[PDB]
């Protein structure tokens, strides 16, 4: 609704990895469903679960119908064929659905997205507020002046005490690492059991009558494709997270320091906020130093005492 | 609109994953209408209703044209396959819109409806109001002040002597909780009877000449996977709505408690609300506690006779 | 438009039974025109035009190609299967059209249109003038009120003559009623005709050679599952609309005895409404009491004196 | 836009029987493009150009490969079948649009488009005023009238020379009914020719051997349901067209008697509309006669004398 | 949004026949893709390399299985098919695109968007203005309207020297009718070269054994319908770009001879336009003369010497 | 939002072209993998690993069944194919994805974006103020346009000392051009390798019988068409992308002479914009003049001072 300004820009990097994750996802999804077939043949010479390898030439007849070789094809694709070529997408597919509910958890949670509301309205009243103009540089703006004045302070008087919202930002991006990790430790490993050959030796005699069976993936070239990019992709991704991490663990955003605007200012009388706000206030600098820079003289007494002196005369 | 407020932490919870049910039942109802076939073949000899299982290897004939493959294909499936294999999807999309169509019933309840729809209008009316700032801490503002105390009067008034949204919340509570215990207490029990390879025996021997066949379902693999991640995520959604009919059993909640706002906020002449609306402002604390702040002062006599009193002046 | 208060509870239920019935019906309908097969085989041994039922075992050669398979299935599947077991997707989609056309023809209809949305438009007014809170406990906001008082007597006179609303309200439920007879009078007297198993004898000897044929039809379990579901869907939607002609039979609703509000509110100059004004007054007043009770005001000449009165101090 | 008010009763009737009619034309043109096909056979003993119909039973051994089969259907669709039965889908898909652009050419056209949006306009404006209410039963409303006023006789003074609506609204509804003419005068002609059983004798001995061929085509008697569905729909749109053409050209739209209005409103100086704008009148009239009623007032010569000496005094 | 009373008459069929040019283009383009297969036969006595058509009726046996058959397909598919039986609806479509940004480049271009822009802004403003009823029939009423005579004065002369807009429409019109005879020269030169019968002899012997063989290409009457729909379609938009192009060419459209309304209204001092608003000026004048007939008063200093007088008294 | 202020004429047709490069590439893909199919043969007489191309003629039997015929189009179609001729699509939409995210990355990138959306706002609100006529030809309108010049003055003593937008500006078109070299070097390199006619000697002995196929691949024309269609379509983006980067490279793009408007404007104390705004003003002077035409009026100070000596007479 009206968060659009809350996102910093590795949000926005992460929004459009993770909308590509889930059309690649869907990709490879309907491909599977629509074919992923296999296509299986017998080896008539074997020697220990290997075939032998042995005037015009002439074709070789097997005395097989079309329906045994369904059967076989069937059987074979499921019992000697690995599992990551099977549900690939369905794995990558949840894990795009994962990021996505723990990007957006944290503006869906009531207790958090109330205090984000409030925020950023009391945010948008003091951008529009006409008089910060001739705050920085009669009455009846007074009265909306201070009105925005004891509002501020009733705001900084309720969000100062909490912890919730940073605990929640550095949740979330830990177990997002954390997952991130785990999707690099088993999918390299895991991605070199797709090919276009593959063996199986199933011992159904009674039903055909061969033992072995030389069959042959065709999708396994285009889902090495997609595997391989779609591993370079989270490892964009991950790099993109670790980074926001060491920053947020490094700049020690639970309190701010407000020296930089009032020595531009003059106003001499500003305190330093403490935690849960001040945090919040770092996220919409990184968005831009000139919110917070309007933000400043609805929280200096002398700029009250400036507000009421035009008010009283 | 604006029902977000009247939606606690454990209804988004409820209704994003009715929507992933609802994904993963059209998937699996969509592949069941796109393939669900299965290959049937005969056993050449047969002992206790079961296949025997007994220079160059040859293919074994049958001599049996594609057609009558179809034939007994289509017979064995639709005599000895489980119904739980075959109907799944539907079941699960069936139990969804059951689902959705309780937790939107009461909603969509004209007789309930309406009053939350009047108690979101008085609660926004109270909340943009500008005299709660002088309150909790000059004319026409009193006047619509006061109107708008004499319109919380008759609207407390109204209310006060129904009690159909409580009794309406838990016999929705209630029933999905029961619908959970069902689900899980069959199909559990039913899971375990989809599977790959399965012997059917149908007497027709008239069309075919054998008796018994050795059949194979392709999309067994798949089905449980999709069946088990069903199940856990119904398991899941029966914790939330245990939870959430324990926290209405236990906290009591057609009375208010509001001496814990009177003893700071130093307005002694405040009421007890009786039933049905103590509820729906208890709905709101849990989101949160500050639109229960604001309510605070639109109740009590002396606020009315401050109101008066400026009036006056 | 804000036609939602214009709509009892039992016009809901049937608008969502009336959309599940269309979503069953398109679904029958894709899954009908998708396969459409059914598969036959010939039987050598006939007694009674129906099959005989007579070193391994060894299969049974027909000698038939796969196109006089296609032809024997065509034939056989129109000559010899039900016209019920094909078209009643077709059947279900043409009767949730017409029950949902009768269902809106009463608001796309003009001429009762107008009164409608002008009936409503005057209700909102009164519902949102700021003289009805003073009436139940400012010269100009007497200026609009009396204009208010005036239109209201324009619209009293205007509406009190007429009956075209109420008969057409009226109608459309007695055919509703009537459709909803025949639906289940006709369905559940060819519901059991649909089957797996069909023998059909189309008298082709000099195309392939064999007289009769056994048949089986794949879709017949599915359908009957659909068939019954609409059955008991139907069933419900029946009794919702018996209830409503029970209760427009009842409750006698050409007239409105308005004592209640007036008793409450010691208006005791007030006068009953003749028709298709007390029809639409009882229909508000089933969606909520509050709005009618707030119409009282605007037709007393007591009222109409206490305007006069502020109107001239 | 608004323009509902401007669509007489019969325009919404022919607005839904025109959706519907698309509808069937899509769905059969997607069946139609899905399958269409046709299954032949050849018949063996032929006498005078006909299938003659000359220990247990076998097949009949015709010597064909599946290719040739392909092949003589391909032909003895392209030739030996009715073209009704191929291009029945798009003929009505090419009609119902025909049928839309005929409705809705008389708003396209901009030369007449602009009247009707100005008219309009107008009228919204003359019912959207406090001071009718005053003349059927302070100075600056005077004003803003006598402006209205002027806008009301220049917009009289101008439509009053043309004749184009009236003109385009005939050109419109006869075209609408010669067209009713020529669908009903060829389709019941040719709906009997589409049939199931369907004989080809298309000279291909060198490509297959045989002469003659029996065939089917599956989708006859579904085609022959919705052509009867067409039919009825063509009946129904045509006797609305019918209905209202006769009843415009019996009223005689040119021009207004506007006596039996003012005859009771009592305000004796009117005029009667010459053209094009009387038509109009009486089509808001058909949407409802309280727009007229309420136009009546702004142009009567004592009604200006009325709001003149309002404005004196 | 607003920009719809620029465009002529001709240029809304236009719009709609370059709608329906798209539709059966993607129509063609899907069934194309969908099927556009050919079957073709091998003739065992050639003459001239063509086909010499020369107890009971037996089938000819020619030894090719399916996939020979498949080979052939694609090969007399790809070599002896014509080019315009393959790629007419991509043509087609690329055609469409062409014509539809001939017809929109005059308005996504920014100088000549800024142009209409400023110059329906203006003219919105002067129909919305209400001293043009005073003039052809208070103080900051005035004020304002002179603030808009120096604003329509500076954009006369921001207007009166290009020539931009009139030279863009000249050329998209003459390009457009350029395209046109090219289509027309080549389309119907080209359409007769699609059948039902296709001879091929591509030299495939080694492969099958046959020389040559006859083709069935079974969409070709189909396509010829979609040809011919589309070569009446290309007249008709050619025969209206043909009268745009000669009332462009004859009705000297660079300046504008404004006394038509002078005379009319007495205003015996107007000058005129001389070019690139005069052509805006016939381009508003071919929706409705009225925006011009109100524009007259917005330009004759006798109405600046009204307008200061009345705001001196 | 109203963002199409800073496009210029080579951004709208590199957004078009890229468009309809996303079109052809789906396109391409949805047609790839729907068939891309190839049909191959085996060669009986083999000349260097290549065919030797060696009453009524017949057949030639090559004792293969479908099954092995499908496993030797998967085997040839796999190995002995050109990957250009497989992954053309995919490799144009990810070429037309990173198109459109260089292009847009100048938007979302938000310590850019803020600069962006708060310059557009104060040039919307210098647009919209109505003291520009007076300036370029009562005291609340002297207050409202000095607030305006304060805005602009922290606007301008705020953004001047920037230049990340140009650096990024410059950045995009260099890596565009980049692009475009590296398309055309490689693309029309290997676009002949896409061909009707494919020989696969792939040494598959065992399985079938024969070790050389021919083989046909029925979509090389088809694919054809679409790389010439893609690479001329990137020729002209390049063209468009080498002429705006000439012209950024060439006009000294960072300080505006403004000196050319001020003898005209009367105003002779403007002074020239240092960088990173005259790139911004630059950039709407493209679009057009006017914007920046009334932007002196705005910063200029006699225009201060004849609003100063406006405000005390
Ligand atoms: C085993 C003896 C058969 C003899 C036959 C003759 C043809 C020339 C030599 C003998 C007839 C036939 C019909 C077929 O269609 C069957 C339809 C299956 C396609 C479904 C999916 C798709 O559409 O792909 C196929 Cl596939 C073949 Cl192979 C053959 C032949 O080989």
């Amino acid at each position: 609704p009206a968060y659009r300004i809350l996102k910093p820009w590795w949000d926005v990097f992460t929004d459009y990895i993770s909308i590509v994750m889930l059309m690649i996802a869907v990709f490879g999804g309907t491909l599977q469903v629509t074919q992923d077939k296999m296509i299986c043949l017998p080896c008539k010479w074997v020697t220990k679960d290997s075939c032998n390898d042995s005037t015009g030439p002439t074709g070789i007849k097997y005395d097989l119908d079309r329906h045994q070789y369904n059967y076989v094809d069937a059987v074979c694709y499921e019992n000697r064929l690995h599992w990551f070529a099977k549900y690939f997408p369905y794995l990558v597919l949840l894990h795009t659905l994962i990021f996505l509910a723990c990007s957006n958890f944290w503006f869906k949670f009531p207790r958090t997205s109330s205090k984000l509301e409030h925020f950023v309205s009391i945010l948008l009243k003091c951008f529009d507020s006409p008089w910060t103009t001739r705050a920085l540089s009669d009455k009846k703006e007074g009265e909306q002046a201070k009105a925005l004045f004891e509002k501020v302070k009733k705001f900084r008087t309720h969000v100062e005490e909490g912890d919730i919202v940073y605990r929640l930002y550095m949740r979330q991006t830990i177990i997002k690492v954390i997952k991130f990790a785990l999707i690099i430790c088993y999918t390299v490993y895991y991605v070199h059991n797709i090919k276009f050959d593959v063996d199986c030796t199933v011992d159904i005699e009674s039903l055909t009558g061969y033992r072995t069976y030389r069959c042959a993936h065709p999708l396994a070239t285009l889902f090495k494709i997609l595997a391989s990019f779609y591993i370079s992709l989270v490892i964009f991704y991950g790099l993109i997270c670790m980074y926001t991490l060491w920053w947020m663990l490094r700049r020690s955003l639970k309190k701010y320091s407000f020296e930089s605007i009032r020595e531009e200012s003059s106003y001499s009388d500003i305190p330093d906020v403490k935690n849960d706000f001040a945090f919040m206030l770092h996220l919409i600098d990184q968005y831009d130093p000139l919110y917070s820079k309007r933000f400043a003289v609805f929280l200096s007494e002398v700029s009250e005492n400036k507000l009421r002196q035009l008010n009283l005369n």
